[PDB]
């Protein structure tokens, strides 16, 4: 409650990094009732920065910033960068620095962070040390952390967190896994399963992610016990999101049908429309990240700019043919109009 | 709803082949409320006949049927057989035939279930003929039929069956696919997904299946356009199921904190609980149902001899830890308190 005491709408815009959840995005989504969200993740902590300022000149509402937590470092590499010598030479660069930093800025950003203060802060892929969450919490920030399974989210609890963010299997994007092995392959539990297992494994406030597109979805995890839910792809398909024309437009291409988890492009499983790059680098994809990331990096921008869908990292939910393109506020009003008609329904 | 009128109840037991389902069990719900349901797979139509009568004796109140389809016929069997020489030499057997039929008594199946009429049989497998279909509903049959994907549901629906069972990929034991292919692997639909996207797809009712243990998760499903929940692993766990002690412990053992999708045991797609024989054999099973079902049969007969779980099909879903052992009529009644007391709270 004290989450969402914040915001009228059980609604809660997914950051969404690689500048699909710019700063007009999530002001759309405050302004129409709901928890709008930044995406720190690849950005400086200076760049983050900006768009919370830019931000809070678009709106007063309450607001969320999302955070990588830094990966652990550590041939197989040097392997998949060999395997990707022909992407290099067809798009006409070079490949990344695999060595790149793995911190993601995280020291300068809780630094911004904690000298001025947003109303909500998410961590992605893993737990902050309960120290960060102490003085997020006294410096009046709530804190929210994702979860894959009934034991991550005991972690989440136990580390102070004020909600868990339960995203199931079906979630667009990277898995919130605290550590990435290849026994989560295959290992993805279902929404529904997920939220059950955790909202009887912890006390604090679940946040449901994975898969909800409309309203009735959006119910669905409330009675199962959510406090609310985290819509991704929904968003993405919006006029306020950043994210590519081709990768808009990809979301309901027929060509485009099947969604699937591959490391493909960095290193760590992601769930994305399967296309050309991931059919034939997914069966190899290592797991190192970001070091993958760093890696793709010129070879996804490059797609990108020629407007190329098969070489780009098409991110999506299992949900993603029910999207809409339309404003993101009349995309939360829609939400809202389908969560009462549903809720009237189920009474 | 002319499926919801038989019952008050939205609740359904799933039938449960390998002597799970037993005619006591299918009583327990039916009298309870709920939809029982009795399953004739991999029984002869007299074995299937002679429930029926049983359970008809039991109770007076509306059961179902479950058939499976027939598959079509096809060295990859061979080598599979090789790989279980081991497993042969410990039970101290020898594999079952590969080459038995692939039809299950369908055609006397049908003929019993045409000349004594049940109040509602359901399809695994695939989609009957709408002659099939047609028949069984002059006959006063309502019909049902497992759906894994929007597609799959439209076939259903497209057949004329009253309703279609959109089960998720958490669901336990088989997946309903229509058709095994080496490309389902990995493209399983959490059912939260799944039902928006057959809610949208047909006009049939839904009933939804895969992780429900909770009232919670019944309600959520009914939220997102579900008319029921059909539940087997609740169920399996349930005083009046058949299922092997072993099976039954499995479910909330630490030691089997884990399923997966697995092909080992029948050579199609099955969720089972992670064990030695899943382990050793299961990046090898090829797709070759019900070949390998034959084949293993006896290895799994002498393994449940032995009461070794290691080497059993211990087929469950993504929710089995959540799994109660008590009195079927009993978990009914808790299930719908349980539905209420959600109902109340999205209110
Ligand atoms: C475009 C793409 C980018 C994402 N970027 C982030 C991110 O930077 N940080 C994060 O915590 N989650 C990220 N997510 C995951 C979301 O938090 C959420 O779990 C997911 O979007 C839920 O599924 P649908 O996408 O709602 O099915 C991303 C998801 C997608 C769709
Ligand atoms: C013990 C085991 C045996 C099953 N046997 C059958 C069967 O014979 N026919 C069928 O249509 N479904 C069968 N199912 C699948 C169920 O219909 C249902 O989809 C599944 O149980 C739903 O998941 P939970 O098991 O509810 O998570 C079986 C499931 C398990 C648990």
């Amino acid at each position: 409650s004290a989450l969402t005491d914040l915001f009228p709408l059980p609604i809660v815009q997914a950051p969404m990094a690689g500048g699909v959840s710019v700063p007009q995005l999530a002001a759309a989504v405050c302004e129409a009732g709901g928890l709008g969200f930044l995406a720190a993740g690849y950005k400086t902590a200076d760049g983050m920065y900006q768009e919370i300022k830019r931000l809070r000149g678009l709106t007063g509402r309450p607001f969320g910033v999302n955070v990588f937590m830094p990966q652990p470092e550590l041939g197989a590499v040097e392997v998949y960068a060999h395997q990707l010598a022909g992407e290099a030479a067809w798009y006409e660069t070079e490949l990344g620095d695999p060595d790149g930093g793995r911190d993601d800025g995280y020291d300068a950003k809780l630094a911004v962070l904690l000298d001025d203060p947003v109303p909500v802060v998410s961590f992605h892929f893993g737990v902050p040390d309960r120290e960060v969450i102490a003085r997020l919490r006294r410096a009046g920030t709530l804190t929210l952390v994702t979860a894959t399974t009934p034991e991550e989210a005991r972690a989440v609890e136990a580390a102070g967190a004020d909600a868990v963010i339960a995203q199931g299997v079906e979630a667009g994007g990277h898995q919130g896994t605290h550590r990435d092995s290849s026994e989560d392959d295959g290992a993805g539990i279902g929404l529904l399963s997920l939220l059950a297992q955790v909202r009887e494994a912890v006390d604090i406030p679940v946040v449901a992610a994975g898969g909800i597109m409309r309203g009735g979805q959006i119910a669905a995890v409330l009675a199962a016990g959510a406090d609310a839910a985290q819509l991704g792809t929904a968003f993405l398909a919006t006029d306020e999101s950043g994210a590519p024309g081709p990768h808009k437009r990809a979301l309901t291409d027929p060509l485009f049908a099947r969604t699937r988890l591959t490391r493909a492009f960095t290193g760590r499983p992601a769930r994305s429309l399967v296309n050309r790059f991931l059919r034939e680098h997914g069966p190899y994809a290592p797991a190192a990240y970001p070091d993958v990331h760093h890696l793709t990096s010129p070879l996804r921008k490059a797609a990108a700019k020629a407007g190329d869908a098969q070489g780009m990292a098409l991110y999506a939910g299992q949900g993603h043919r029910m999207a809409r393109e339309l404003p993101a506020g009349r995309l939360v009003e829609v939400l809202a109009a389908e969560l009462a008609e549903a809720r009237t329904a189920l009474s």
